[PDB]
Formats: C-alpha cells, structure tokens, sequence
C-alpha cells in the first residue's frame, strides 16, 4: 500500500541516463503533438474538396508532401523515443538489480530470519521486472498521451472558443467485483476439498462435495452473467455517447455553416481534436494505473535498497591481528532471539576456552547450543556480555577477518548448484590444485574423485547428479579445510548419516582438530571419546566443565539418558460448447451486423461530407438533419445489437466455465491419490490453474468466434463497397491492410537462472556468509545476467523499429494513396468522393495461444482415468466384513520417486477384532502400508486381502466405507460442527440424536457447550482457533460414527499435546472394543494394551509377538525399547 514519489522513481540516474531520458521526453512531446497536426491538415483536405465540389492539384501535391513530411517525422521520433526510453530502463533495471542483490547480502541474518527467502526472491523478480516495464515503456507512453492531449486543448482554444465551451458544457453529461466473491467461496470450498483430500477421499465425500460445488458454480454463473451484462452495456453506452458526439458536432457544424462562421474544415477539425483528446485520455489511465503499481513496488524495494545493518558485513572498521593464540571466552552473556526477544534462550552463559582446547557442549534438544555457534560467527550481537578472542572483542574485529579466521561445519551439509570444482575451491579465491588434491586426501573424499564417472567437472547440485550424505559432508569438510581453520565450529555434525558415514565422519573430524580449538556440539559418545572439555549447557544455562571422569563422577545423567501437451483442435474446442447452438448462432448474428454497419456508418460520413458543400441552405440544412437522425439511428441500433451480442457470449461462456469447471472436479475426485504426489499437482496451483484457464477458455471460443465473425465482415463489406465504388480500390486497400497486423502485434529464462542462482544464495545465506564468498555469488550474479542486458537491449531496439514502421506505413499510406487517388480524379476514373470515402472509412475505421493451451490442459485433465478409480462402482459389495486382514510378498516404490523401494516382500496376517500394533523405524514408510489399506496405491507386486477377498475385484467405495482413519493432522471444514461430524457418513441421511449420542463416545459432548447456545457452532473453525487436542478428538469421533468394522489409525500419538493424551487414549480405547485395530504410532502409551506387535525395518517385517513375548525372546524391539 505505501507508494513512494515518482522523483525517487529515477533517483538512480547518472549522466548518460539524464540524457536519454531528456531526449524520449522531448521526442514523445512531439509525437503527441504531430498527430493532431495530422488532424488539422485533414481538416484542411476536407475544406480543399469541399471547395472543389463548388485548382485541386496544387493543393493536393503540397498537402501529400506536408503528409509525407509528418510520417517521416513520426518515425524519427517514435523509434527515437521507444529506443532510448528503453534503454534508460534498461540501465536503470541493471544498476537496480545490481544494488539490490548487493545489499541483500550486506543485510544481516537477523535481517533474514525476520523475512522470507520466498518473499525476497518474488522481491528481486518480480519488483524489478514490473520497475523496469512500468517506468520505461508507461512514462513514455504517459508524456506522449499527455502532449496529444494537451496539443489537442491548445487547438481546440485556438480555433473556436465557443465550441470549446459547448464541449465544456456537454462534460457534465459525460460526467454523470462481487464475482470475486462468489468465486471467492467457489475455491473456498475447493481448497477445502483438495488440500484436505486425504480426509474427502478417506470418507467417499466426492458427492456431497460436488453437490456444494454445484451450488456455488450457479451462484458464480448468475454473478458472472450479472457483471458481464453491466460491464457492456457500459461499453454499449459509451459507444452510444461518443455516436450522439457525432450527431450533435454535426448539428452545431450546420447551424455555424448556416451562420456561415466556421467552414467545414474547421468544424471537423475541432471535432476530431476533441475526440481524439477523450481518446487519449482514456488510453492513458491504465498506464497510470500500471506506474502507481510500479511505484508501490519501487518503494517496497527501495525500503530494502535504503538500509545499513548493525553489524556491516563490508565494515572497513576493526582490527586485524595477524597474531591469534586462539581463545574464546564468554562473560555474562544475555541474549535473546530477534524474531521472539520473549522468549529467552540465554541469560548470563560463561564459557572460556584457550587455544588447542577441544571442548563439547552437551545438553536437551533445542537449549541454546547453537546460539552460541551462531553468536561466534557474529550472526547477532548479543545485548550484554563479552565474547573475546585472544583479548579481543569481536566487534573490535573486522567481520571478514573473523569468518575468514573460523572454519564452520553445517549441521546440514549442502552443496551450491554447480561443478565440484569452485564447490571445493570456494575456501579461498587463490588455490592451486596441490592444495586441493591435499584437502580431497585430507578429507577422505579421495576415494571417490575417480569413483564419479567424470573428471573434477561432474556437475552437482539438484540439476546434476544426487549426492549421498556422507559424500556431501565429506565434500562440506574438505570446502571448510581448503580455508586452513584455526577455530573449528561443528553443530550436530553427526546426523543425517549411515553407521560407516558416521565413523568416517568423525575419523575426519578427529584427523582435523589436531592443533586446532574446536567448540563441538553432537548428541554421540563419538565426539566425546577424546574430547578435554565437557559444558553442561542445560535449561539454556551453563552447569560445570571438566573431562568425562569428573562429569561421570557427578551426576552423568545426561550419559545415564543416553547409556545406548497436445495443442487440440479449434473444432474440438468448440465442441465443448455445442449445446449453445442458438446462442452461438445469435452472437454470430450480432457480429456479422456490426461488420455491416461500421463501413455503412462511414459511407454516411463520406456522404454528409460530400453534401456539406452545396451552396442551398435548405437542401443542406434538410440533409444535415437527415444524416445527423441517420447517425444516431445507427448509434442506437449497434448499443442494441452489441448489448445483446454480450448478453449472448457472457451467458454462453458462463455456462461453458460452469460445465468445464464441473467435468475438471469430476476428473479431480474419481482420479487416484497417487497423482497428486507430483508437485505439479498442488492445491493451489490446480485452483489457480482451474479459474485461469477455465475463464481463458469461454474467452477463446465466444471472444474467437465473434471478432472472427466481426473482421470477416468488416473485410469483406470494406472490399464489396471498395470494388463496387470503382477500381483501385481493392488495390490500395490490400496494400494498407498488412499495417494492421504489425499494428496488433504492438530472455526471461536467463531471468529466471539468475533468480535460481539468488534463491540458492539466499536459502543459504547462513552458508554462504560462513565463507565470506558473497564477493563471488555477486560476481556470479554479474555474469549471469550480463546476457539479458544484451537481448533486453536488442528486443527493445527491434520494438522501437518495428513500432516506427507501424506508424511511418500508416502516413506513408495514406499520402501515396490520396496522391494517387487525386491522379485517378485528375484522369477521371472516380470522383473525390470515392477516394474520399476509402480514405476516411478505411483509414480511420479499419491472448489466443494461452486460452487454446487452457483448452489443451483441462481437455488432458479430463481424459487421464488412472488405473486405481475412486468414484468407480464396479465390483463388489461384501454382505459382512469379517475383520481379516492378509498382506503376501507386497513389493511397492512410491510413484513420485521410484528410485527408493520401500516395502521389499512384506507379509502380514490379521485375525477378527485382533489388535496389531505397527512400530519400527521413523520414515521407513509405515504409513505406506495403511495408504495401502485404503487402497491409495496399486500394488505392482504381492496382494492385499481382506476376508479372503482381494482388493482388485472388490468395489473400492465399500473398502472405504467399512473402514476408519485418523489422520496425525486433523482438519476441519469451513461449516457448522453438526456438518464436520456428520461426514463420517454420508450414504445415510444423518439425525442429530444418533450424532450426540456417538459423539458422546469421544468425550467432547460437554466441550461443543462452551460456544454459542447452538451446539452445532456455525463457526467452526472461523474465529474459535479450538486447541489440537480437541480437533484430534472431533477427528476420531468422525471416525468413529460409523462404527467402522477395522480401525486404522495414522500417529495418533504424534503432534499430541500431553493434556490431551489422556482422553485421547481414553477415547481410542473405548474405539478399539470389539473390533479389529491397526495403529502406527512412535509411543508405547497404545502399545502398552496391545495383543500383538508388528515391528518394522526398511519396509519389511523382522519380527512378530507381544510386549512380554517380544521383551522375552530378546528381538529387534527388545534393542529398540531402548
């Protein structure tokens, strides 16, 4: 919302640029003034003939000259004014983008931790994009509207002053978004129904969501009509005023002729001024909507571009000691984060450590272990406290200096999109290959320099090929080697790791803090074997120091814890729409009469010119009237035929966008769940996708047909009256016709790689301000975008030029056809009035692709049928579930990544209302055997069965029916709580008495009381943000309602806030009476009651039993009770 000034706009201007936005201004106000000169000399044409009605040659030779004189004007200027605008633009954009990326790595890192990395690169592409197109090609555009406006003003005041104050005094009758909202509650709805589809699809919800769809579909249908048939007879009554213009202009011009004050070039010349000046006016106004938002955007930037962190990262100030012993002590350090000073994560911490000392931080998880790592690196300067480097402070130190001085080794190890090559070399900007060859050996990464199938030139990264985690920590290592460390800083870099990645690991590790202070912190015995120092950074404090021996000696506890896209055929389109038979046929209709009456309303315009020169006042008086009544008749009858046209298409594309938007749904709830795993298949971008191209396709066939419709006629009226009114005039017509498709036709993955390059610096600014390389991220940035200046440079160059011919052919045609046309006359081929009627009438009177590739996608969309049906009805229906559950030799991969295979041969039995818990590792994909359950995936090897029946031949809606699910993150719909509990079944109508009483059962019958009398609360999720817990309560008892024969239950457990434990498993116990009940989970709580356990590894079943049975013949569980 905030908007800066539009003198700040170009505050980055140097010389060259003031120049060059000089001359596009000055070219522009000449442009603008040339074309009602243009105006004026039609005028003056005009009086020529009409005097020549009542000496023509001389007269028309210097007013071809004067025509070609001001299109070779209008072509210098134009291609002047388009160029250098651009170019200025161009400039500016660079020293824009130059300025912003070089202060965002200035900014600090509490700086970044206050924003988004998403946020800053939609920033950096978009603002600067939309800066560049607004300031440059708007501005120009704006002077040049402006100067016509103005020049036009300046004319009509000069010629006729009453006439101006006629047009002053007419003004003030020229003077006298809800559809957002109800498609607002259309993707309201959806997004319920595609973000949540776990839950829609887990119930057989397809119906009713479809049904409730439907109703906000007729709903938007009605509100579209509603602002399609406002919005033209808005345009209807516009065309309508500027008709009745005409008429009244005419009218006064005769009662002047008849006063005899204003000739009739006069009159025509303030008339067209006028006009074009309203013309103008209205062109300009989006182009001043456009700056204001580019405006808007230039400040939010410049917010940014305006700024100095607190710590300069290219501070000139500290000192820079060559000598550094290496300590590192902490005194009386209080700080707290930036982004939530409230909550504090260390008061008064005290910890001093001398050079050579190995010293590990040990605490809980989250306590403010790497606060201090982060405090080191000068990420933030804490309130209080001291934290001195050999006696020094580090704010008396040159930052450079200090991360140059400090090797940091990332929790999380990740390499920058490009060769290994730099990847390694980014330690320092010299090296020599001796010392990379000694760093890949020291870094026992040797084995694998040839073990790639390439040179030291494989291309790494997301693009190129997938690393492991040991090869990528291994490389992170040898990266932080090539600086020669003196102070190592290793955060928890023991994790993500295989058992021989970790020992190799810390074999590296171990190898490189010989001779070197290291301030470690792991969760593993490994980095402890050898460590001299221990600090017990406990509750975000400080506890003790010492080795392990006097650690052990008082209260160990922590060890004691740790002891172990065909493009479809227009026909095809249109057959989309074939049950718009007569409204089709209608739009056409109205179309067709529009190409009849524009060339019939300027053969009147020839006409009334032609009898503006008989020397009778009657005859033209009568005849004045006549066309003036002509002229308003034909008016009205085009604001009839075109409201009725709109009426017509706008009905006809809301019923298309209705039907289409209702097959895609269709499409979207029968097909599979595994589709959507793709990432091109997210909620929002199939809701965007839905809308855009839905809207863009009712836009294609009505919009296509009609103006192809509109032209056709137009054409071919234009050519029969050409034809009919003598030769040559097809001849010159087709001649001119040509401009007109240059005058409608009126990179960006070099773009959009240097955007890839940004967002990999900023996603890992931590990283990459380690290593004090933004210096090379920005020359990198440089390279990058060196190209696209050239090719924005050349593309605005080929615009200006071809924008010039535009106009240039336009005066260029007109001249040598009147000139040739005035031979003709002089021979006597046609009279004046022909060539007059071809140049007024033809002269002055005469989004696709998108729209077909929507048609494209939304025709694929609907065609797809995946091989697992969700809304299919054939199959079976079992008269009783047995409660048996049987799984043989299932090998399964998941469908967006098929290079990991998950379950390799499982096999499991389930007996009737037998409990059988699911534990093992985290991640392995547990989940995937219940999604398989619920029959989300096809099985591509073993099988599935249930009560002796396999899934395949079975209907897949009573799979889903007599079954229950509770997914680990509830979800609510957007309606009363009546609605959101009754979806637990929907094959029955619902009472309210039955849903109370086996609501009851989840024990949240006393809490649906605490809100409006209702119970039923309209609300709820609107502004009642309800406790987790209690939304994982409301979950199970949807669940729960129809009684569901076998339980499936999906990390009850986790994300549970320990309030709610109690009932929660209260609830899920008086659930699982009776009847069969598979849980996934990582507590004992549920386990602990549990008849049989099933424990997992990698996706297989390693072993079988209870709790006591298991913990007695000493299994895999037995190691991982733990």
């Amino acid at each position: 919302l905030p908007m800066v000034g539009p003198l700040a706009l170009f505050r980055f201007a140097d010389g060259k640029d003031i120049v060059l936005i000089f001359m596009g201004t000055v070219m522009s106000v000449a442009h603008g003034a040339v074309l009602p000169l243009m105006c004026i000399v039609f005028g003056d044409m005009t009086d020529s003939f009409i005097k020549d009605s009542m000496t023509l040659q001389e007269d028309m030779q210097s007013f071809a000259i004067y025509y070609s004189i001001m299109g070779f004007v209008v072509l210098v200027a134009a291609y002047m004014q388009v160029s250098f605008w651009a170019l200025a633009a161009g400039r500016q954009v660079r020293r824009i983008r130059k300025l912003f990326f070089h202060r965002i790595m200035q900014q600090d890192i509490g700086w970044f931790d206050v924003n988004e990395t998403g946020e800053l690169n939609t920033r950096l592409t978009d603002d600067v994009y939309k800066i560049q197109e607004g300031i440059g090609d708007k501005v120009g555009m704006l002077i040049q509207a402006f100067s016509t406006f103005i020049t036009s003003f300046i004319i009509g005041f000069v010629k006729g002053w009453k006439l101006t104050l006629v047009i002053l005094a007419v003004s003030p009758a020229l003077g006298i978004a809800k559809e957002q909202t109800a498609y607002a509650k259309a993707g309201a709805v959806a997004e319920e129904v595609l973000s949540a589809i776990r839950t829609v699809f887990a119930f057989s919800g397809q119906d009713r969501e479809i049904k409730r769809y439907h109703k906000n579909l007729e709903d938007a249908k009605n509100m579209g009509i509603k602002k399609a048939i406002s919005a033209n007879i808005a345009m209807g009554f516009t065309f309508l005023m500027i008709y009745l213009s005409y008429a009244l202009a005419f009218w006064y011009g005769s009662i002047l002729i008849m006063s005899k004050e204003y000739t009739i070039g006069t009159v025509l010349t303030v008339f067209f001024v006028v006009l074009i000046g309203a013309f103008t006016m209205g062109q300009t106004s989006p182009n001043i909507q456009s700056f204001a938002s580019a405006r808007g955007a230039a400040h939010k930037v410049y917010s940014i571009i305006d700024n100095q962190p607190c710590i300069d990262s290219y501070s000139d100030a500290g000192f820079k000691p060559d000598s550094i012993k290496g300590n590192i002590e902490f005194r009386n350090i209080h700080f707290n984060y930036p982004s939530r000073p409230d909550v504090k994560i260390l008061n008064n911490m005290s910890l001093s450590v001398k050079s050579g000392q190995t010293i590990a931080l040990v605490g809980s998880s989250g306590c403010g272990k790497s606060t201090t790592i982060q405090l080191l690196q000068r990420f933030y300067d804490p309130q209080e406290g001291s934290v001195s480097i050999d006696t020094h402070d580090i704010r008396s130190l040159n930052v450079r200096y200090l991360r140059e001085m400090i090797g940091v080794v990332s929790q999380e190890p990740i390499l920058f999109a490009t060769t290994i090559a730099e990847n390694i070399k980014y330690g320092r900007p010299d090296v020599t290959q001796q010392e990379i060859e000694q760093a890949a050996k020291e870094a026992n990464a040797y084995d694998f320099i040839m073990n790639l199938p390439d040179k030291f030139e494989t291309l790494v990264g997301d693009r190129g090929t997938q690393m492991s985690g040991g090869q990528k920590q291994r490389i992170a290592i040898a990266r932080a080697l090539v600086r020669n460390p003196k102070i190592l800083l290793l955060d928890e870099a023991t994790s993500a790791l295989d058992a021989e990645s970790e020992t190799i690991v810390q074999a590296a590790l171990d190898k490189v803090r010989l001779g070197r202070t290291t301030i470690v912190v792991a969760h593993r015995l490994s980095t402890i074997r050898n460590a001299d120092v221990i600090a017990g950074f406990h509750k975000g404090d400080v506890i003790e120091l010492g080795t392990h021996s006097q650690l052990m000696e008082k209260q160990g506890v922590y060890y004691t814890l740790v002891t172990m896209v065909p493009p479809v055929s227009f026909l095809k389109v249109m057959r989309l729409n074939l049950s718009e038979w007569p409204y089709m046929a209608l739009g056409t209709f109205c179309a067709i009469i529009n190409g009849m009456m524009q060339p019939l309303f300027a053969v009147i315009f020839s006409k009334i010119i032609a009898v503006f020169a008989e020397p009778n006042q009657e005859i033209v008086r009568q005849k004045s009237e006549f066309f003036s009544l002509m002229f308003a008749a034909i008016g009205g009858v085009t604001f009839v035929t075109m409201f009725l046209q709109g009426f017509c298409f706008g009905k006809s594309g809301e019923l298309l966008t209705l039907k289409l938007r209702l097959g895609a749904f269709k499409s979207m709830m029968r097909q599979d769940l595994g589709w959507f795993d793709n990432p091109k298949n997210s909620v929002g971008a199939l809701t965007t996708r839905l809308a855009t191209d839905a809207a863009q396709v009712q836009g294609a066939t009505g919009v296509r047909m009609a103006t192809l419709a509109q032209n056709i006629a137009n054409l071919g009226t234009s050519i029969i009256i050409s034809f009919v009114y003598g030769w040559e005039l097809t001849l010159l017509i087709l001649s001119v016709v040509p401009i007109m498709a240059v005058a409608g036709s009126v990179d960006k993955k070099e773009l959009e790689k240097a955007g890839k390059i940004a967002t990999e610096a900023i996603e890992n600014i931590r990283t990459v301000a380690s290593l004090t390389r933004e210096p090379k991220f920005e020359s990198l940035y440089q390279e990058n975008l060196h190209v696209p200046y050239k090719n924005s440079q050349k593309k605005a160059h080929v615009y200006g030029f071809t924008f010039s011919f535009s106009q240039a052919m336009i005066y260029f045609a007109y001249a040598g056809c009147f000139r040739f046309g005035a031979w003709l006359i002089k021979e006597g081929r046609m009279d004046a009035e022909g060539v007059y009627l071809v140049i007024s009438a033809v002269l002055f009177g005469a989004n696709y692709a998108k729209a077909k590739m929507s048609a494209s996608h939304l025709m694929m969309l609907m065609n797809r049928e995946p091989a697992i049906d969700n809304l299919s009805e054939e199959g079976q229906s079992p008269d009783k579930f047995d409660g048996n559950v049987r799984f043989e030799g299932v090998k399964f991969n998941y469908p967006s990544r098929p290079e990991v295979p998950i379950l390799r041969g499982l096999n499991l039995k389930v007996s009737k209302g037998e409990t059988l818990a699911l534990v093992g590792s985290s991640g392995c994909g547990k989940s995937t055997t219940i999604q398989l359950l619920e029959r989300f995936y096809d099985p591509m090897h073993g099988k599935v069965e249930l009560d002796g029946i396999s899934a395949k031949q079975l209907n897949i809606h009573w799979l889903r029916s007599q079954i229950g699910i509770v997914s680990q993150e509830p979800v609510l719909f957007d309606c009363t709580l009546a609605e959101n509990i009754a979806y637990g079944d929907n094959s029955r109508t619902v009472t309210l008495e039955e849903i109370q009483a086996a609501a009851k059962a989840a024990n949240i019958h006393s809490f649906i009381e605490n809100l409006p009398q209702g119970y039923d609360t309209q609300a709820g999720d609107k502004g009642t943000q309800l406790s987790g817990g209690q939304k994982q309560r409301i979950a199970i008892a949807r669940a729960i309602l129809r009684n569901p024969k076998l339980l499936l239950l999906d990390e009850a457990t986790s994300a549970l806030d320990t309030e709610s434990e109690k009932v929660v498993q209260e609830a899920l116990d008086q659930a699982s009476r009776g009847r069969t009940c598979i849980v996934v989970a990582h507590r004992l709580s549920t386990i602990q009651n549990a008849d049989r356990i099933a424990v997992f590894q990698a996706g297989v079943v390693v072993e079988q039993g209870t709790h006591q049975q298991l913990l007695a013949k000493k299994g895999i569980y037995s190691m991982l009770v733990n």
